[PDB]
């Protein structure tokens, strides 16, 4: 795998950067990560399953899938990655309902990764804003195809009807930033495994 390819990743992992609203409670204080390592995630069966949804969801949606590249952090990363996105594990809870979440800003996927509200931090040291333990994100493949718009929270158990996902959209009195919600596992592949550690300011 190209070095070019993983700058690439590298690059959006570091620029899609924000200043929380939470002041760093969630998923700690830092403006830049330490990046020490990018894997490519190749599983057949997986890439068969997401490809296979993407043309559905295509033809569906003018011959456009709508893909994006977006973060998702989760305490289950490894088995995402075996065994794919499983929405039998999304509750109603969450802004829009019972989905698979995913972010344009790494370091909102960031917040996700020990829990939610960053759980209790890392296993080892109980910290949210921990230096030393490594961190893994995925950066995904993900089919939007017709994406319903919302501001306000509204808890669907699918997608919305002659949709394919919900995009919440920033508001006042709502979310700070974007977030990109599937309620179908297969329309999102986890392209890389990102591997880092959040830096001291
Ligand atoms: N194959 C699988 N095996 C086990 N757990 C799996 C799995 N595929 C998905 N999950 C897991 O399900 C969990 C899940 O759906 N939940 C729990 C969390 N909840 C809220 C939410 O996702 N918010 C939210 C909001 C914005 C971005 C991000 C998140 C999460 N990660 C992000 O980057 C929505 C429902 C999630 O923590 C994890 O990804
Ligand atoms: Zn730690």
């Amino acid at each position: 795998p190209d070095d070019k390819e993983f700058q690439s990743v590298e690059e959006e992992m570091q620029s899609t950067v924000r200043e929380h609203r939470d002041g760093g409670h969630a998923g700690g204080i830092f403006n830049r990560y330490n990046i020490l390592k990018i894997q490519k995630v190749c599983n057949k069966k997986l890439w068969e399953r997401y490809t296979h949804r993407r043309k559905e969801v295509s033809e569906e949606n003018h011959n456009h899938a709508n893909e994006r590249m977006l973060f998702h952090g989760s305490p289950f990363v490894n088995a995402i990655i075996h065994k794919g996105f499983d929405e039998r594990h999304a509750y109603i809870g969450g802004m829009f309902g019972a989905g698979i979440y995913f972010a344009e800003n790494s370091s909102k996927s960031n917040q996700y990764v020990y829990g939610i509200g960053g759980g209790t931090g890392c296993p080892v040291h109980k910290d949210r804003s921990c230096y030393i333990c490594h961190r893994q994100l995925l950066f995904c493949r993900v089919t939007l195809g017709k994406s319903f718009l919302q501001f306000s929270a509204m808890k669907m158990a699918h997608s919305p009807p002659g949709h394919h996902s919900v995009t919440g959209r920033p508001s006042v009195n709502g979310l700070a930033l974007a977030e990109y919600v599937i309620y179908r596992g297969e329309q999102a592949y986890p392209e890389y495994l990102i591997t880092y550690q959040i830096m001291r300011p």
